[PDB]
């Protein structure tokens, strides 16, 4: 299909981004060529976490998003650094009303048709310029990348919901 113009954008730990871009750049480009997705490394402006934006498909970036989580398992597990590494999804506060949905109730079911733990960053933590929450998602790797794929369909939803007035009058 069509790249979508809503990237993921995942906050991996600082310690395992060597480990994502590899030797000479060769485990990044693979991601690259296998997902045909363009993926980049930046700051977060609110130390030991950097964001990744993977700009693909819906299924080039779940399937992205499952080759790092395997890369950072792998460098945690061979650094004796830990067993589990959660997930953390970057969402636009605008998005997540509808994700969370009237007293978390949409929240808890994807929890539970995925088998993760999620938990949505405070909105008391928002800064002026960097309106994104941070939602961890806890489980095996497969579970997570489901809960990925439920997630980004809700914000990409939500996007295409608040721009199509304004895409329409012009």
């Amino acid at each position: 299909g069509a790249m979508v113009d809503i990237p993921l954008r995942l906050l991996v730990p600082t310690q395992y981004v060597g480990a994502i871009i590899g030797k000479e750049g060769a485990t990044i480009r693979n991601i690259t060529k296998q997902t045909q997705s363009k993926i980049d490394v930046h700051r977060k402006e609110n130390a030991a976490e950097k964001a990744i934006s993977v700009h693909s498909t819906p299924e080039g970036c779940s399937s992205a998003c499952k080759m790092i989580l395997e890369i950072m398992h792998k460098e945690a597990k061979d650094t004796k650094t830990a067993d589990e590494v959660p997930l953390k999804i970057l969402a636009h506060n605008n998005f997540v009303g509808r994700l969370i949905g009237k007293e978390g109730r949409n929240l808890k079911k994807v929890e539970q048709d995925t088998e993760t733990k999620i938990t949505i960053s405070s909105l008391q933590d928002l800064t002026l310029y960097n309106p994104e929450r941070t939602i961890t998602v806890k489980g095996a790797i497969e579970n997570c990348c489901r809960a990925e794929q439920e997630i980004m369909k809700k914000v990409r939803e939500a996007y295409e919901n608040d721009v199509a007035a304004m895409s329409l009058q012009s």
